[PDB]
DNA sequence: GCGCGTACGTGCGTTTAAGCGGTGCTAGAGCTGTCTACGACCAATTGAGCGGCCTCGGCACCGGATTCTCAGGCCTGGCGAT
């Protein structure tokens, strides 16, 4: 699981964080001819090479453009980059993290890749 | 090949002058009669029209010069989607 290129503040200086089997690095996708959409969102948590500190970083734009992007600053506390990360996904896909082994999706938000 | 905008083809209802048969009249095409205006007939005159003759400048056109306009390029704002 790759820091993403474009977070050049902190790429090479932390890692995905990761507990058990899962994983906080997801790319959501979005494509629909009728209004012309084919769009996507990277969701990390990060995690400090040198100390035990977090920040959630989100990039996006149209598929294969550089968009826009964001890093949130968590501190010490991984459960508010936990709930940051979390809450962006559900937000985004109007479903859980966490009891979703199995990947329903609904209709005017985002899918996920394997 | 086709998205989608619309106008006339097709069915029902209203009502008006087309189509019609009788009544009635004089407007005017056609018949019959008047009579003199004028083309073609018939001839001599004579110059305009047409056949041969020039002769000159309108036109085509080759040399030289300038403007018109199509083809081959260039850059900044509108607003599209994120």
């Amino acid at each position: 699981a790759p820091v993403d290129p474009e977070c050049t503040a902190k790429v090479g200086k932390a890692h995905v964080y990761c507990e058990g089997n899962d994983v906080y690095d997801v790319m959501l996708n979005q494509t629909n001819l009728r209004d012309n959409n084919n769009k996507y969102y990277l969701i990390q948590l990060l995690e400090d090479d040198a100390q035990r500190n977090f920040s959630v970083w989100m990039r996006w734009g149209r598929v294969g453009k550089m968009g826009q992007h964001s890093l949130v600053a968590c501190s010490g506390n991984l459960n508010k980059a936990k709930e940051i990360f979390q809450k962006k996904f559900l937000d985004k896909t109007k479903n859980n993290w966490e009891d979703r082994e199995k990947f329903e999706k609904v209709p005017g938000k985002y899918d996920m890749l394997q």
